[PDB]
């Protein structure tokens, strides 16, 4: 309808009067403490079902069509859970079975504390190129090559195949255990506000250069060359230049299999991904392509005649727990934490995005308390850290996922390959395991195609994309995180620094007040200047707010009353012989502030002070009651800058300024 | 008087129709750098003489009266400068009379170039212990001891006094140059934001931790001790307790001396200070403590009877210009990095100190250029970083300088110091420059007084003052900057991701609203809730956003959803077999926000979308322009979120509510 009011100009003081305010709510430390921690058996009955949420969606079970929808996603999911476990493997630098041990032990573990119901946890093709990427560097190929064989003139320096995957599986497992305790850690002290530096472009160029160099590993694998695990800046770099010096030392068959099972896979994928109304359930292309190479390379000798590699190094059993070589913090504290923030960003956009499908609730620090127990209980056992893949995740989603059940029936499958399949997986060549891999990166190389839309949208989240995804090229892969999350910070802070200011204006028989370098028919009052600015004063945008104010005003506070000085001292010797025009005051529009920052709010003093040398007074608007109340605990108020100075609305001030003009000539 | 409107209620786009926006400027980004190059010669003139500052105030100089002022204070400068000057080189591990040639040519260079006018440009305590710092670093006493001397037992390892001096003066050119090229880059790329995030408390705290370390390594001159120059982490604790270890190896007739000496000149300093009303010129109590001195040490003999410290080492002269030994800055960048910009910082701390006093404008960038060419100059007759000392400035404007020609005369002081006088100084005790600079600290170490005064004020940034002084201390002294920098602008980021909101309500009988935590008597909408966010949503306050909104309402807008559904699904099977109570909407007064965030409108268009399958609106009061054409571009006004939803005050909002339920029941 009508927006009418009719009140008298409360500035600041005039409003303060008559209003009574709330007494503040009183400390009282040891009752705060003795308030915090309850005895109630409500509280302790809440914080444990909250802790172990399993006793939650177990006794609400339905059993009737659950358990087949279960046992089916249970039996896909273990399927193509040991598959991508056993081709992860390698990225790890580790023997094969333990990606089907890291398949294992974390299902387990994230059952009885884990609080999602479409997230199967086990392996990470980022999170496994990190976990080798830092045994690399802790551990290089030639600090084991003993001198041993009969060597032609020096000593044969042969490989160290063997004893040196026991240091490399005891060199992961600590990694694993200090994962897992920094997860810990970082959940029971309740931070759960330091992932969100991680955003969503910061993230997505994250993952586009990690799955550049999982593809640039594979591919290294799959041409069967030796490289010299180039580490450190410009890694990805070298090792290309040194894979594309050694394409000579290739092998043709292991390289054509490896095309042929990529274009296979990655069509397969594509028809399953396109056709969706016709099948609703994906085809298991892994699993069918798995068999087959596992069919042919056996029924042909191709690892005696074609000279191809395979793994026939699997053990087929488990171990015993091995306690972890405690002693390699100190060099792998970073890399671990590190490794830990990027999988829990991963895990948590993973678990909101299944839950937002189906509309539940999935709590941060609980999820965070289950994958480092997890992470812990894998350090135990020889296995790596454990995340939840996107295209695994998406398999029980769509044959149908209900519970946790389903993953604890697809920990049963790779339960029985443990011990029974995988003997006959021997004549398997790495190059299969190896290219299913770089098939299920075409999720994160079509992430590219989102820079051309961010770069319409607000162009500094495109910028943050782009360094993150080169600075995560060039200087390694984890140093790129915090060359990533610093320049989100500083993106941030200079946001702020150069805020955005306007020259508001009056709108004509109404009240509402409009930038006037966005409308045209705007009147400002005669004398009176307008000026709003945003992105609160701090320590970094004072001289900001100095140069606004001197363009808005068209003149120096300073040089005005230098001239005017200058002018005086030849009227005090003439007598003994013998600028500043248009603005008549200005309106600070402050209303989009929300700290002070007192080294700045001296600044502001010292603006008011010298404004009042030549005349021109200088009030303010919209400030809030918090900033008000901190501005009088810093020194603001003295006896010449009384409140009566502030306003409450924008208007007020303009109509008592020209009620003063009225009233005083 | 009174203020009273009458509007209609215009919420986005009943105020969009009628009003026409101004076209945005063309870029034209072949015309932008063309207007930009000017080719008059009034743009010709204006930048010679804004380059060289020199033919400004010389043409329009008052001679008559201006001459007298500036030779009393020559005079006086020069020989407070001759002795401060020398003091300082022992910091730097150079001889004392190198020190000299860092009074002399960085004077002369600042006449030129320079652009204020009560600055007197030379040595710095604080500025001296850092290039000392590296010098120890880059070339320490244990790598040039030749065993000559036929020893003992051993080879006769003695010290290497003599050309020792040289592997330490060249290092200290090769530091003075690389400080003044990357002044030099910072003022020719017009980039001078960079030394706005040295906040007052910052290099207040800097400062303070600073002239601790001088006390400490003036203190090991004075107590004539040998310590092993420990640098890094710990490095004043190190050689506090090396000291503390090395008390034996004292020497009585270097510390009764000193200690003597350091009474008197702070007796005699506070007593001036203090007495301001009787004596306006300060008396130089450093210039006749040291003359006092030499002829004491000079008549009996100190240094062969006492065993004392004693130079016995000034040559006495000039030497030609020696090329910097180029190829060691990869050793020096990030060093220098931290000289140059502590270097500029006092120079505007102090230059704004005195240019207020006397009203005159210091232009910031010029700054740059002048101290950038004065250490380039410096650096070619092997000096070291200059700088203004706050002690030494605060002489020739109490004695009364006008211009830089007073610091002309007082480089004719030093002049005919390296020539002449200096030869009389031989037997002067070092233990007497060493505690001249003991007594001029006590400005610096009354800085400590200010921290009671900030915790009142603004807490956040008296943590940052004691977080400054502490990571100075123990992470050394340059390094501790950098750790200084990063923690305040981390501050500034985590003062916007936690913001302060509020419970905002209405008045009675106006159209102002106040915050309900600070105001009793207050009217909230029937069902409508009202809610104020400053700090604008970014990708870390996204989740804080989340659980605002959460709190003011009382309800989550997610489980209410999933109870309805845990509820429908008892619907739809009873007719087979046969919370959300008092929030009506919800009105965002986001006008304290400045940048949206794009990777935050994709949670903030889902906060919308959540609230209206609960049937509850999410409405917008005071959205500002360039906020909402900001959120045009990042796809959030599609077919169902119109702008009729975003309104321009925050009582539109709310008197549209009533207005639409009066005629919607």
């Amino acid at each position: 309808c009508s927006y009418t009011v009719s009140r008298p100009v409360y500035s600041e003081l005039a409003f303060q009067q008559q209003r009574e305010r709330r007494l503040p709510e009183r400390r009282t430390l040891r009752d705060s403490l003795a308030r915090s921690c309850s005895c109630s058996r409500k509280r302790a009955f809440g914080v444990v079902k909250t802790l172990l949420p399993i006793l939650d969606w177990l006794p609400k079970y339905r059993v009737k069509e659950w358990l087949l929808s279960d046992i089916i996603s249970g039996v896909s999911t273990g399927l193509v859970g040991t598959l991508q476990g056993m081709a992860y493997a390698l990225l790890a630098a580790v023997p094969v079975q333990f990606g089907l041990y890291s398949a294992f032990f974390p299902i387990l573990t994230y059952f009885v504390f884990g609080t999602s119901r479409h997230i199967s946890v086990g392996p990470f093709p980022v999170v496994s190129l990190m976990v080798g990427s830092v045994v690399l560097s802790m551990a290089p190929d030639d600090h084991f090559l003993v001198p041993s064989g009969n060597g032609s003139a020096l000593n044969s320096t042969t490989l160290d195949t063997g004893t040196r995957d026991a240091a490399r599986v005891l060199l992961a497992s600590t990694l694993t255990l200090l994962v897992g305790i920094i997860q810990l850690v970082f959940g029971g002290l309740q931070i759960g506000f330091i992932v969100r530096y991680l955003a969503d472009p910061l993230v997505g160029g994250f993952t586009t250069a990690a799955a550049f160099q999982v593809l640039v590993s594979q591919l290294k694998i799959v041409l069967n060359v030796s490289t010299k695990n180039y580490n450190g800046i410009l890694s990805i770099i070298y090792t290309l230049i040194e894979i594309f010096q050694n394409i000579g030392d290739t092998n043709i068959a292991d390289f054509i299999a490896g095309l042929l099972t990529i274009i296979v896979c990655m069509a397969v994928k594509e028809l399953n991904d396109r056709f969706k109304h016709r099948i609703p359930v994906p085809i298991p292309i892994e699993v069918i392509v798995t068999i087959i190479a596992t069919a042919i390379s056996y029924g042909a000798n191709l690892e005696k005649n074609y000279n191809a590699g395979i793994v026939k190094s699997i053990p087929s059993g488990f171990l015993p727990p091995v306690l972890p070589s405690v002693g390699l913090f100190s060099d792998m504290l970073a890399a671990s934490f590190s490794i830990a923030v990027v999988a829990y960003a991963i895990a948590v956009s993973v678990g909101k995005v299944y839950a937002t499908k189906h509309d539940y609730v999935i709590d941060g620090n609980q999820e965070f308390i289950a994958f480092g127990i997890s992470n812990v209980f894998s350090g135990f056992f020889s296995c790596f850290v454990a995340t939840t893949a996107l295209s695994r995740t998406a398999v029980q989603e769509s044959t149908g996922g209900k519970t946790q059940v389903a993953g604890l029936i697809s920990a049963v499958i790779v339960m029985v390959a443990i011990v029974a399949l995988g003997r006959l997986l021997e004549p398997l060549q790495k190059s299969v395991l190896a290219a299913v891999v770089i098939a299920n990166l075409k999720g994160m190389f079509m992430q590219v195609c989102d820079v051309p839309r961010l770069w319409k949208q607000n162009k500094t989240d495109a910028v943050i994309w782009v360094f993150t995804c080169i600075m995560s090229i060039i200087l390694g892969l984890d140093l790129g995180l915090l060359a990533g999350l610093l320049f989100a910070l500083l993106t941030v802070v200079l946001r702020v620094q150069f805020p955005s200011w306007n020259g508001l204006g009056s709108v004509p028989s109404t009240d509402i007040y409009k930038s006037i370098t966005h409308y045209k028919n705007l009147e400002e009052p005669e004398g009176v200047k307008i000026l709003r600015f945003s992105s609160p004063i701090f320590y970094g945008n004072v001289d900001g707010f100095k140069k606004c104010i001197n363009s808005t005003v068209g003149f120096d506070a300073i040089r005005v009353y230098n001239k005017r000085l200058k002018a005086l001292r030849r009227i005090q010797k003439l007598i003994k012989k013998g600028p500043k025009v248009p603005i008549h005051s200005l309106v600070l529009d402050c209303g989009a502030v929300s700290f002070l920052d007192v080294v700045g709010v001296r600044s502001l003093r010292m603006i008011v002070k010298e404004f009042q040398r030549i005349d021109v007074n200088v009030y303010f608007a919209l400030l809030q009651d918090d900033v008000l109340e901190k501005m009088e605990q810093c020194g603001f108020f003295d006896d010449n800058i009384r409140k009566d100075r502030f306003f409450l609305t924008v208007h007020d001030a303009i109509l008592h300024l020209q009620n003063q003009v009225k009233s005083r000539e």
